[PDB]
């Protein structure tokens, strides 16, 4: 048996582009997410976020599914263009209606939210106006947060400014593989910086208008190991881990400034006097959160960032995604490690798995039950040997639109069959349910 400490925190997540749908409803304004995937070839299949799960109608039955399971924290997202339809400036009052009515009820329930403040759904207007390209993002930022803080913060106590920052910059303005599907390394590290400064000008604000409130910031992390004994091989994962992982953003929190190798790779496409907001970006923050789902193997390549991955036979997700659950042991450890945050929370772990309905209308998906066994294990592993892991939160409570895989895979304890938006729980939701009920692991 593992056990969990007494005040553990069992949740699940989901984020509001995912699965909402009526992007345009009660006078939201447009995301880039909205327009993204409404341009053709950028999503698979052309799929959309304009129907998704239905949860903006359907939100109290998703919450009565929460209640079911006896899963005591939600973690969602609020749209940024449902509450400033232009971004800044019109606060939409039927925006601020949809996720009080979410606040309240959960509240009743005693589910605990943590509210993600930002998830990838910009608000199409500041994306015209260079959206994290721009400095004055940071005092757009704020200004939003501040309507969060102002509206929800009597009843919210858990906060996150930004979901992977990493993903937003690199993934969106490097690749061009997310919203808003641009390639220019110059933007792309200018949005990293922007983020790190709008996150803590959010933050800055928080304690002058939650002060009894938590505040914290959600990182991506994969475990990169070498693929030999070579220094070059040994360098690559190094570079990797400062770049892909939490030091890229927690460098600056913690320390100020960009780890070692970023700086190395990076400082020609970095502001100029990019150290002058330094200071700020140290804005002290009460939690940590890292996302994990996979391993890779890392090689120096001088074609490749100069790293390339090297495929191991090893058992994969429906993403394709290697399954290396002691990487999120590895992170644990080394996130105290490096930094030392009072306290950190496993904000997404999950896996996609081709899921289907038996004539039984059940969904028995025994290889996603093994995949959250396997990390909650080396989580509780993490806590025996001191890190201060507060909770854990399955990605996701439903199946959704998986942003450019659209909606082929699906990462639910719960199944949506898009057809109907018949929700049916998966075995795996009733295995997690158990694991709430005894507080670990039980065999
Ligand atoms: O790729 C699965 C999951 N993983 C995520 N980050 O690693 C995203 O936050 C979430 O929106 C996405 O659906
Ligand atoms: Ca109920
Ligand atoms: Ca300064």
């Amino acid at each position: 048996v593992k056990k969990f400490p007494e005040g553990f925190l069992w949740g699940v997540a989901t984020a509001s582009y995912q699965i909402e749908g009526s992007p345009l409803a009660d006078g939201a304004g447009m995301s880039i997410w909205h327009t993204f995937s409404h341009t053709p070839g950028n999503v698979k299949n052309g799929d959309t976020g304009d129907v998704a799960c239905d949860h903006y109608n359907r939100w109290k039955e998703d919450i009565e599914i929460i209640e079911k399971l006896g899963v005591k924290a939600y973690r969602f997202s609020i749209s940024w263009p449902r509450i400033l339809p232009e971004g800044t400036g019109r606060v939409n009052q039927k925006g601020l209606d949809f996720y009080n009515r979410i606040i309240d009820t959960l509240l009743e329930k005693g589910i605990t939210p943590f509210v993600t403040i930002y998830h990838w759904d910009l608000p199409f207007a500041l994306q015209l106006k260079g959206g994290w390209a721009n400095r004055e993002i940071a005092d757009w930022f704020a200004e939003y947060s501040r309507v969060l803080f102002e509206n929800f913060g009597d009843r919210v106590k858990n906060w996150i400014t930004l979901n992977e920052p990493w993903v937003v910059a690199i993934v969106g303005h490097l690749y061009g593989v997310h919203a808003p599907g641009m390639r220019d390394i110059y933007v792309a590290f200018r949005a990293v910086h922007n983020l790190l400064r709008a996150h803590a000008r959010a933050v800055k604000v928080f304690r002058e208008t939650v002060k009894d409130g938590k505040i914290g910031i959600v990182f991506n992390n994969g475990y990169f190991e070498p693929a030999s004994e070579k220094e070059e091989d040994i360098r690559a994962v190094r570079f990797m881990h400062q770049f892909n992982n939490y030091p890229l953003f927690l460098n600056p929190i913690y320390r100020g400034d960009y780890p070692e190798l970023v700086l190395e790779f990076a400082r020609e496409y970095l502001p100029e006097n990019y150290k002058d907001d330094m200071s700020e970006i140290q804005e002290k923050i009460d939690f940590v959160g890292l996302n994990y789902y996979s391993g890779h193997l890392v090689k120096f390549d001088p074609d490749a960032a100069k790293v390339s991955f090297v495929e191991r036979d090893l058992p994969k997700t429906a993403m394709g995604w290697e399954i290396v659950p002691e990487g999120i042991y590895w992170i644990l450890k080394k996130v105290k490690e490096e930094y030392n945050p009072p306290e950190v929370y496993i904000t997404e772990n999950g896996a996609a798995f081709d899921d289907v309905v038996s004539e039984d209308g059940r969904v028995h998906d025994q290889n996603r039950i093994d995949y959250l066994k396997a990390h909650i294990g080396q989580a509780w592993k993490a806590i025996q040997e001191g890190v201060p892991l507060k909770g854990y939160f399955v990605w996701s409570l439903l199946d959704n639109f998986e942003w450019a895989e659209g909606y082929s895979k699906r990462f639910g304890i719960v199944y949506v069959d898009y057809s109907t938006q018949k929700r049916i729980v998966k075995d795996s939701g009733y295995w997690y349910s158990n694991v709430v009920k005894n507080n670990g692991l039980e065999d």
